[PDB]
């Protein structure tokens, strides 16, 4: 049961959060954040700078000195501390989601009912994690005891996107802590508030000050800062290729410090004439339309073998026009408006070029209300590999069909990307099921499902999607530096 | 015992490696390798540029192709061709030894105890490993079966330096062929003639065309290239801090491949009072002066305990005025010479930059002859943290000792480094060394030993010394690409 | 802070409990539980047999079908079920404590602050690891893919001793549910009150009815009973070395279920000449006296460097006699009564033989009040390896101090026993305690410390004193039950 | 191609095998083993008795001793040692192929391209393990260091059967040695010369005196003195259930050493009625008829879905009519003898209970030559599960083929038995695979495939089939016993 929404949540929290304190930044400059669903500014956030990254990385760099309260504390401790945590976002949940809503533009219902659910379930599963990395002990050659201590890498920098911005947070504070990092945040422009708050509740929850801290601000100057700073060891990054590659450049330039990046793909949902017909139509439309399209993984090329294509496209074409678009806050909604302005027109100028291109045009097209963000589910039908919406990240409710015959074919077609963060298949045949499995060279397949995120199992791209696995035993890797002790022994034996 | 070298061994291999075949350049241009004891050309190299790097990617690419031998082949038959290729190492091991030290300076003796048997235990290790490296099955969370596939990354540019010829080929290509990835390996300008041997050994063994492909040439060519492409899915390069910079924004500025690095240091070696002096002097001896103080992981400061302090110098400065230096190939030496002209100078430059800022010189200094590289083992005391003898690796026969009085005092100063590749202690103390084990920020710490490698143990840096690691199961780690399969299931139970 | 305790806590729960509910034995006998402070009873308990096992396994079994609540639930959601436990533990920690202490005797600082804090931690720890066991996917040669099921081992029989009735039920349970097992376990007749409260509160946090079933009752009948079912999977006890192989003889006659064992020990603590003394005398104390001298893992020879023996003895009869025998509740109390009559007479009668056989009494020797099971603080100096009192585990406080000369020496005296549970050492110097951890016959190994249990690190037997880890990941093996699947694929690659 | 074989290979192995040398039995009395093919005796062997078994354990005892060169040796170098015996073997694959085939009754093409080649697969897979199955460290609560060893439980007693003599030998074998122990190996009396000669090849490969130990003789005599013996630490046993009920009391009577086994099944193998059915006639042909019956894993219950029944009866009966019985030594035979008279007439005993109890006989049931142990390949039709048939193994060329409706039906008839080694489902669905695969009560459950064994996957019992795994990782875990050090520490830091 969802409990109701207030649908004006009060804003506790808007400045950079530094050794557990509220400062502004030393500029004194603001930035409005505004509401997607009507234009409207809710209010100004500290516009953190490279000065106000400076102060947090030395917060980060003192609580992480040997002997801290932070490196002393049990591992288990770490656990206790992140299911605290937990509790606290629980406590406050119904609070949090409306407050994702506002900022962020998706429906209420799925920002308590996945969203919330989601960070809840990852910081608890990660919490798990915090006493069970075990290091080796290694039968070395010759008269040695060797062994590895699992240590933390030490300073992280965490630069999240827009989309998700409470369960990215999550995905990056869960496995830091767990092993015992230090974290200096930068949240999106777009949607800095819930993060914020969460930061309240990092200090309720009894972490020692500078362990984390978050600094709202822009990209090319607080983003950037953090990825080109001498004492941040290591850098986490999620959103575009573009600032992918100027987050790698950034540190090769600096430092060295250490890097993995969760860029975007052109994800393929492969429908085989065997597959569930309704299953396989209700799944490929929230693979494309959940979050209002703006998913790292997105199935936003919907390969559809010819047999079963045009009856395929029949009902895909009833169910976007069935989707009902409006206040994010009403119970009815399934699609909010997209986060801003920005990503408004870029995504209307995909469908004029869609339309140029000579994609069938088939519903949505425009805008679907005279307030706030809003687009019409749109869906081309008859796509080609060469056109522009087959190869670019769209980040919307514009969906693509594509037909296709072979087996053979298709895997060719949804391998030939530069992209490789995820892929489906839909089919009832085993051996199908296996070769596609295989073949597909992406981050994950999905297999007569899509969008199955388990704090369990691993998540991350392939050729420009990204590097590095996050979620999972594989999300502690990047977080963890390793360190071998060999000792010399008066003699070995097995 | 050790057979008696060909002093003067026959070069059978001098030409690009592409497809189990022999290439000159494109350009047909070729440039002298020399040997470093005499100054004199042993041979001339085919000299690889870009576009022989664009036939040996194509030819790797191709060999990485699903449904190739090298793709279908089972992985417990990759650990059958390392073997092999180990096995025909060991038959080749004199001529090798002598070759490696015809081009690299480093005495026979330990070409033939030390590089190869380091070679062959390193092949073998990793040949272990070919059927081992699991994937996970994992509890995710709804009716779903969910497992990983580990992956080869597919094709990795491997960019390796002169110091350990051999063995730097073996600790690239042991966990890239047990993992089933392909490589185009570019060897050192400096000695490139023992890899090329081993690609003939690489073909003996039964390994499919494009599998290995070595391109030797120079660094801001057929290096740049490799670090550039587009095709190249990882690359690992082994050297300076000032190209390492570089690799690591030309992965950033082309296709974001996957990055890892092992650069310098100025590794810490501290001898507390407790210690054995005996043992401390001889091993703090090769610590620093091991293969002509060209080692990575060189324990180029020397702390050492007031108390000892005096005692342990005039046993050090004893010792390296007994060094032998002379003719790699007579038995009686110690040292051979730098492995070329712009080392020798470089190193020159660092003692006369010693001597100037006014370190104790305490022996050595000089040219130790006409001929060649050679240089006298240099011992300067009194060394302060401040220095640049201090600070920078010099990667010559330089020793460092400073003095220290506590071992709180000790840690902050050995860590007061931007690298961190390695550390030991010596002391008999069970606390101190626990202590100091755990308080040093660097990838090995050894403890009353120095320079133990094991293929078991992984070995890298912290800081800017590198970031992976390379040895151990944890070698792997870089050379797998990781790929989650959630597949829906009529009903999960545990 | 500890608060204060209530000295006749009431007790709510004396019945079996099946399918979440209490029940009285079929035959409706019942057996009295003793306070061992006072000679008196506390109240009578239901006395299960072998049809109240009947029905506890039937449940059982029930519960474990596939599709059932249990078997369906999410591996993550059993981890919140153990960390609600956990929760309900620490709300009644007090009470718990209190009612510990009047079935045991142990003092009540004791049961809150060292075994509810160890419960707490042991099930907290538990709670993460229910969803992190992988299974594997394995390179399998040929056109296969193959991977591992990790699954429960099913119907779980439990059989545990008094001597830490909480911790103990923790130890078993944690690992057991996190793994989606069932429960039927049998609780030691001396001590039955506190666990069948703790099943009071797994009702109370919501694990469904069949999943953990309580049968008290004595050992021929309840226990055997459970040893001998057919439908029983795995048993894990936890006693005496004679009851041990009558469970594993049990389990061989009957189904062949799978079997662990955690049996006595007459484990070596060693003090060699260059030990702290304070330190090694003050753990030598608490290695031998904790918990009444009733812990599995006691360091009941103390094995004492001969330059140091004369005042290492001194200083533990002074311990040893300043040690506070007395009211289990009064904050003063160090020792707490022997649990029962039984042990009571057991323990006077090894006193005895120590005396006959000529060990040196130097302090204590006989009763320490004229009511309730209270023996005092005795120390027996120059032990010799061939007497009673040194080779059979005595469970009570009497202290057997031994003389040694050389490490050599010591090493095969301290591994001269039929038993292998745990030893320590008590040295300064790294060499030798590096070649004693090595050299003893031990699962568990304390250098300068005792009795450190963490539930990260695994806990068992060598020789007769049993098989089998508890506690860390390994804790996890004995509860699960491997599958491999292996399918046919089109075409396997790498 | 296969080389021709050696018909009347020579024995140059007969004895009992201790500390690398051949030792005629105490009591000096031998025992014949027979050529099943002709009912002849090959040679005798000398009968081991407990005095044997006591002699062969203190000679594995003396070679486990601490500072032994075996105890001492590399890890690496045990791998080296297993390399090298499977090289050996090889070398003398042509001559251990006939042997096997002359002792046991197999066809020789079998034991070549089979057995042989998966014995140097085994020994060669484990050789890797030797320097890789890693103990840990382990972040505890506290100041502390906390690590694991993984050292080798000890002397292991291996008591082997008949069905695949070299196989099994390398199944125990290279676990145990890849790990540091030391063996007693019991061989079967039916089949112990292949065996014996190994042993041979063990001393030429350089494993040290006592290391292994062979001793060949009766069940009642030599094996129950080893599964009683004192000084023996962990029995693996492979054989009837019976002697598995046996073994196990044995070790709980004796000095309770740890216990694997591998029992009998009575394997489901269920033909859904959309599996390719040309395939699965020849695999379920196969899953049955291969090695003579002789297989732990047989496919013994063939449930078949209804609407196929009668064309998959008539394509087995096809099969099993055509399959050729023979001379083993004959490249056409696909079948030899059954191992001895015993097996001979309680399988033909089997046919008459068969015959009586209703089942419809559809070929074969009765003997296939007049001399040797040779029967017609036999299929019973119309089988229930009530029939003596259905339920007990019958380890011969005896085929039951049982019908069913649906999956839910065949799930539960599965397993409805006491066994649980295998089981087997031929389908086209996903969906199906997936739910009998994870509903079925086996150790291995193979998918359109059947007796896919590799040394990377582990196998072993369910239920009454046995406890514990062999191959794989897993085949380590009961060669290991795990010790924890935990070490006191100034300041323990993450
Ligand atoms: N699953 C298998 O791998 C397997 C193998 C052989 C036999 N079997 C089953 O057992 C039946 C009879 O065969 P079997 O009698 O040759 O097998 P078995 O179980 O009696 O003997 C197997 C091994 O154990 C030894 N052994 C026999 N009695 C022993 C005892 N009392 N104590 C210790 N060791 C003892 C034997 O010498 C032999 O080495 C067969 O019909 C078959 O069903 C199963
Ligand atoms: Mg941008
Ligand atoms: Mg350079
Ligand atoms: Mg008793
Ligand atoms: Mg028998
Ligand atoms: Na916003
Ligand atoms: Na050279
Ligand atoms: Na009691
Ligand atoms: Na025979």
């Amino acid at each position: 049961a969802v409990p109701a929404p207030n649908q004006q949540p009060e804003v506790f929290c808007n400045q950079i959060f530094i050794n557990n304190e509220w400062h502004d930044a030393v500029s004194r400059k603001t930035f409005p954040t505004v509401n997607p669903s009507t234009g409207e500014v809710i209010c100004q956030v500290a516009e953190g700078d490279k000065e106000d990254v400076d102060k947090a990385v030395k917060a980060a760099r003192a609580a992480f000195q040997l002997g801290s309260p932070w490196r002393r504390m049990d591992a288990s401790h770490r656990g206790r501390l992140l299911n605290r945590l937990a509790d606290l976002i629980e406590r406050d949940r119904t609070y949090l989601a409306a407050l994702e809503t506002l900022d962020n533009g998706k429906p209420y219902v799925i920002s308590y009912l996945v969203d919330l659910d989601m960070v809840l379930k990852c910081l608890r599963y990660y919490a798990g994690w915090a006493d069970k990395y075990h290091g080796k002990t290694i039968p070395i050659d010759g008269d040695f005891f060797s062994y590895t201590r699992h240590e933390p890498v030490g300073v992280c920098g965490q630069i999240i996107p827009w989309n998700f911005p409470l369960l990215m947070q999550a995905w990056k504070l869960g496995p830091a802590l767990a092993t015992g990092n230090v974290v200096v945040m930068k949240v999106a422009e777009q949607t800095p508030l819930t993060a914020l708050y969460v930061a309240n509740l990092i200090k309720e929850a009894g972490f020692p000050p500078g362990v984390v801290n978050i600094v709202p601000g822009f990209g090319p100057t607080a983003g950037a800062a953090i990825a080109s700073h001498e004492d941040v060891d290591k850098v986490a990054f999620a959103g575009s290729t573009e600032i992918g590659r100027v987050i790698q450049v950034a540190a090769g330039s600096s430092n060295l410090k250490r890097v993995t990046l969760e860029l975007g793909g052109k994800s393929p949902n492969i429908i085989m004439s065997d597959a569930d017909m309704d299953w396989a139509v209700e799944q490929a439309h929230f693979a494309l339309f959940f979050n209002q399209g703006q998913c790292c993984c997105a199935g936003s090329r919907t390969f559809v073998q010819e047999d079963i294509y045009d009856e395929f496209v029949e009902r895909s074409v009833a169910r976007a026009k069935s989707r009902v678009v409006g206040n994010p806050f009403d119970s009815k909604t399934e699609q909010g408006p997209q986060v801003d302005e920005t990503q408004f027109k870029k995504i209307l100028g995909y469908i004029n070029t869609g339309k140029q291109e000579g994609a069938k045009l088939l519903c949505g097209g425009g805008i679907a209300a005279d307030r706030g963000y809003f687009i019409q589910p749109t869906v081309f039908g008859d796509v080609q590999d060469g056109m522009t919406i087959a190869k670019e990240e769209i980040f919307g409710p514009v969906m693509q069909i594509l037909k296709f015959k072979t087996i053979e074919e298709v895997v060719g077609r949804a391998n030939n990307s530069t992209y490789g963060l995820a892929a489906a298949v839909f089919t009832k045949d085993l051996d199908k099921a296996n070769y596609l499995s295989q073949a597909l060279q992406a981050g994950t397949v999905w297999v007569n499902c899509y969008d199955v995120f388990g704090a369990q199992s691993p998540f991350g791209g392939y050729k420009m999607s990204g590097s590095g696995r996050e979620l999972g035993e594989y999300g502690l890797q990047a977080y963890t530096e390793v360190k071998t002790v060999t000792v010399k022994v008066p003699q070995k034996n097995s």
